């Protein structure tokens, strides 16, 4: 029973929204978080 565009359109309607409001904080706290997490838990090691 397929369906056209109302049950996920609401997901569809909130997601486009969500782009801009963290479009440009991405990279930014990322470059943070990314050398940090390299050392301490240590994802691999020996």
């Amino acid at each position: 029973s397929p369906l056209g565009e109302e049950m996920r359109d609401r997901a569809r309607a909130h997601v486009d929204a969500l782009r801009t409001h963290l479009a440009p904080y991405s990279d930014e706290l990322r470059q943070r978080l990314a050398a940090r997490l390299e050392a301490l838990k240590e994802n691999g090691g020996a």
